[PDB]
């Protein structure tokens, strides 16, 4: 049951209204969609205004999260991060790629930074292009990651490929999140 | 879950309210008419008003893309593509068919040029038709992307068939793209 | 997703205002009943105004697309055909039995002649009957298209029993549809 | 897909309006239902009316075809019969069914009197009473067929009882149909 | 296909306005709690008008059509009862359940009287309980029958648990139905 | 599990090395074939030596059940039957069948005369010659069990077309069996 | 896994060669011709030494196990029952059955009196037959395990009727069993 | 379950040894192949003794069904037949195959003469192949049947496109079989 | 059921002591290697002595076919091909493959020539080698038939890309078989 | 079904016992642990004598393939391998494999290099690790193929690549196979 | 298909008699009392010879795999252990525990030290109980592993908690394995 608000909206529709974005699933290619056309509508309706986007995904395929990634640095709006619950592979990445300073977690959220196979490989049967395409998508990520967390580079290739859990605490003193928010 | 915005339209019906299709799976027949329908309606609006065509596809069958592709080109109104998270087979075709200058990917897409099988010699039972008719349409798709890239027909004619991933920038040098847009 | 369109329609109910119709899946009793009714409804609204019947179908059921052949003759409007993607089967002969001068092919469409089995004996057991009814429907679609290709009966009942795939220039000259459209 | 026109309704819907009654599959419990209240609505609607019943139906359960049959009967407005693509067993005795002088046919429509088992004897698990009673309901269905077709009794029972395809001028002078209409 | 006739209701609940209730199904406790709260609606708008209540039922739970037989009684308006189609079973118990002087069957109607059953004893896994139980509601089963039909109990015994059809006629006869309508 | 006794057997034919037959299933087809074999088999052994057919069956296909039948008189060897357990329609039949003097249940076993429908028209379509066909099989089932019983047909034809439960003394009184086994 | 000892028997078939039956299963048709298959055989190689029947069993079919009871009696040889694990209905009515003297249980086994539905009216329609059927069968239990138990009638048709479970002891005070077996 | 006879053989393998081969169940592929087999092995154990086909089949493929044919006219032995139960389709066509005067059938065994579609084309997908090429093996068929039965091919083209039992005693006047074997 | 002759062997195993080998269903892997290992024993056993192959198949896989073939040619022994039932495809391939003169088939044997796809180019991807490979072992195929039949290539080539049925007179007089044979 | 040779063995076996073994499916762990305890025990018979490796794979798993490469290489004895019908890449490795000199293939059988993915980093989650082991295992494999062959590595590792087919000339020629085998 | 040797075993129980083990596959709780009860056997057979295990198992359940590590230091005799293709997890924690100067590997087997989680915890409901049993036990293994590599506890404990591939030399320098065999 997903209940229906009359100013008839569903709830999520509502809370489109104010802004927010529900990123609560895996990561597949009808989420991607879903997301980046929720990200256009927003940003059509006012690019001043800022956006909340809750994450509380266990990840998914990377080119879909790639997809939300782009369209995040492509509007005009400040695009914000919460995560709840669980942020784990590229709902991780995602928090982390949150407008500067707008970054949060709730107190009780587990992070998980590592980014398995996930097949990023698309439809490549070739043995020499496949394997060599997925460490490219590898290190362009890790590079991202450097840059918005200002881990030394080696720290971060190291460190997402290995499972390790992080409190919203180690999170931020890690440089994946600016703050923690507990109230308002 | 598609969320439903009032002004009441879906997500999408209200993306296309502002000239924006999107394609974001495998191109399948159901695919291929809802695209060629939304094509057509969008033109029937304003001839004169551009069309900004979001590609995020595996691709899919042959037959189903060259409609679309046709519909691209049987419109008045300049279709722009716009490249994001995975371009592959037919959807990397379909994005090399955006109008003249208009074609763009975002920074991170995939983009696969190769082209495989895909079922083209539809309910053929009969090895030196369907042989022939595979070839004859590898043969007619590789010379309309060497008119949409630039490049020479043997230049397209080897790359499409095997596999290879390209930067948004490689497919930009490639003649793929016109440019890859980053912001605004 | 099929979009929702509002002036509270969906994109071919919405084409449907503008008098085209969508045939694009393997044809069989619901779409040809939906034809049917398209075209009947259409009729009533305006006789003195064209239809426009867009084809992308890999053909089906004899008897199912005979109910829309004889439909569109029944109406008082003109049918223009509009061949894309793939027309094959009963796709095919749907198309050539659009009204004189106004049969039409996009330039990447698939053409196939070829109309096979099907199971036009419909639940018959006996063999005399079953055999005999099939030659029966053979001819008498033989000569329907014989009559719309001006091509001798000879030929297309030579060239309807087996496997064949035309471009759109050469079903033009076979007289399959009366013109190629690539613009407008 | 079954498309909808505003004046909200779906294209059968509309059709309905115009007091025409679609029986496009086969005829089961639900579908005898529909068309049943789909009689008793436009009969209390207007009585002086005709209603258009198009059928297209590989036939089905009697006792269902028995109940339509006898609602055609029951209200007060002439039933007109369109037989179109395909009417067999249950299909084509409901078009023989029709007020008199208003059974047609459109020219290609295959027509099949052959009326097989179908389940008759219900729930019955007695040899005696199940074999009976098919026997008898055999008989009332050739009889009733006798009187409309004005063909002798012997001579129904004969293909009743036999696989069999017609022509639509086949069944003309048979007396299965009053007309075939071909324009208008 | 339920068509959706605009005064906005499907076709049932255009029928419901009319105070006419569609029985055309097996007998369930769903059915039967649908039945219920529209004769029970039907009564709460007008208890002076008369109920109409189409029986097209193979019949199914004896809980759930008891059910309905007490609703059709606590009810004030006369509930008349018209089988088309089949009535078996509970189908044929409920046509007899109906108003005095009100109970019609179409020409061609199958009427089952017989009773089998059905799963009378819920959930009871004791065997003196189930069986005995079982005895007892087939015994006050008969008696509703004999005082509806006239029949003395011994008859009704006796038809009730062996398999026979009636015609209409017969039915009339027995005192199942008042009258057999043809027409208006 | 069947076990295997060394002299190696399986447990069954161990049993037909002192020529028993166990029918203990439901009689399709495979079963049939394999009583007719075995019958065969133990007759071209020794013709002079008694054969005993226990019989435990609810029933089955009517012309497999006739197979074993006609294999029971074709056999020189007099062929006793012994029911035990349940024995109901063709395994009740059997029973019966079996040599004169030679019949026999245990004081227990549950016995059914009541033979169904069983589809003793095999794959006949036609409603003519089905239900004929069965009333022959019928009245020739019936013809055999008068015999067999000395009860007179109509009493037979009857008692076979309704449910009724028989202890093995009621059978013994009926003429089904010759006398009830309890020991030795 | 069922180990196949060589003297090439599997385990069962050896411990048949020492005149022991294991029933560890639910009572279904199979089951029950193998035990009385194995009864037959071995009171054919020697009906002077006892048969030994162990008996784990939650249950299973009535008539299946009354085929077991009858072929218990009818053999020469003293079948001695012994209670392992669980004997449950028909697993407990056999296990009293065994010979006068010999019927024991292991000093952990439990044991339910209660003789449950089972469907032990066929595939009987007819609600009166079915009723008064089981009823009979259920009495004719009640009666055996009066003789056997030594218990007056009331008591066990009380018992049986409901579940309650009993230790060996009171098993033994029942007089369901004769002895506990402990060693040897 | 199939017996095994110790001299080790199954019960067919045993019944083999005696030159009687079991023909079933329906007619595939593997049956028509084990058939065959056992037909050659025959011939070459004793090309002067005669081998006794048993046929209990409901028919099956014609080609399959046309493999053992030929096989019976290949070997040297003369193959009687005698038909069981149900000799249909191409189960009564084999039993007509029979050696001269030595084809029989058991006092109540059922044939039907009426052989259907079956699949006798094979992999074909060509209409005019197809159809006319099941003409072609329908008129071959009534054929040999003509010349086995020495019935007029009119009568068996038109005996054979429909269902018709017939008793033993008719297979007989029929010239379908040479006698009825009742005993020893 | 394959019975086990004794002499212990199964029934083909019998005849393959008589150099008899079955090939009776469609070709692939499995039935490649069996065949393959069976021609590959015989020719061990006795080179000088001939091989019967007998044909009863469909076709099916062309590499497991051609495995076949080559192993026939690779063998000492002559290898003697009898097609019986149906030889399509591989099928009738293989049996135009066997030794010069020795080359037969059962009088109503139906033989197809077509080669259908298959799925020749194994697991590619790529269309250019893919369709280029399958006209390759197309024309590769056409050569071996036509040296085989003395039909001129251009002949078979037209021949084999067809459906097309053949009795056992016309593949005499075309090549495909040296002669029929009806005894012995 | 597998034949079975008397001397008790399958077809394999007995060709097994003249030291031939038959690799004729796809690679997998349990068909790899067949082939390796052949070679254990062949070599352990006589490890002088040479073995006959026949191949006819689609490939399969790259460490059960390398597991009977291993092995191969392990044994003292010659292992000659015949490539025939399909030898594709973990086949055509593994035919390449053979002792040298003594590699051959049927003159029509098919062979392809390619070596793709084939889940080479087994359970390994870790990015770096899965396509760094990938291209290790890639890059010897090429090694072995080149000094098998005497190709260049750029040679072999380009072929290795790619969908390619090769005729059994070809793979002479390209230092695959030593010579192709027609007779003898 | 599994061979059958005739000195009649199975190829592995032929493997078996020359002291032969091969552990080919995932290792469940059947598998570990598979090679449980050939260790068993072996030692009992002779107590003083060798046994030779081969490892070729991704691995599996932890429990089971330590159960067949204890029976191989409870047997007498010496296990060697093999590795070939793929020795992962729980298969290279056996291939360790090895008998000292006696653990091989053919020279491209894939080794992996790795042991992930494996439902080390039974069916413990409990957290805290659950958490600190596979602690418990990953430490007990990483000290068995310890002691038979000689590395030091810390590297184990760091190495066998990250994916890894070994090849067969790294794994004789880290003391996985004493030697890498190629021959003899």
């Amino acid at each position: 049951l997903i209940p229906t608000v009359i100013e008839a909206y569903d709830i999520y529709s509502r809370l489109l209204k104010d802004r927010i974005i529900m990123l609560g699933s895996a990561i597949d290619d009808n989420v991607a969609n879903s997301i980046v056309s929720q990200l256009l509508f927003l940003d059509a309706q006012d690019p001043e205004k800022d956006i909340f986007l809750y994450i509380n995904s266990p990840g998914g395929s990377i080119s879909a999260g790639m997809a939300i990634y782009d369209t995040m640095n492509f509007v005009k709006a400040d695009v914000q991060t919460i995560g709840m619950g669980m942020a784990a592979s590229m709902g991780s990445f995602l928090l982390t790629a949150g407008a500067n300073g707008k970054r949060f977690a709730l107190p009780n959220a587990e992070i998980m930074i590592h980014q398995p196979l996930g097949g990023a490989q698309g439809q490549a049967t070739e043995i020499e292009i496949a394997a060599r395409h997925i460490l490219k998508i590898k290190e362009r990520m890790n590079t991202i990651m450097a840059e918005k967390t200002g881990q030394p580079y080696e720290v971060i290739a190291r460190d997402t490929d290995r499972d390790n859990f992080m409190t919203a605490q180690e999170a931020k003193d890690y440089g994946l999140i600016d703050d923690i928010i507990i109230n308002k």
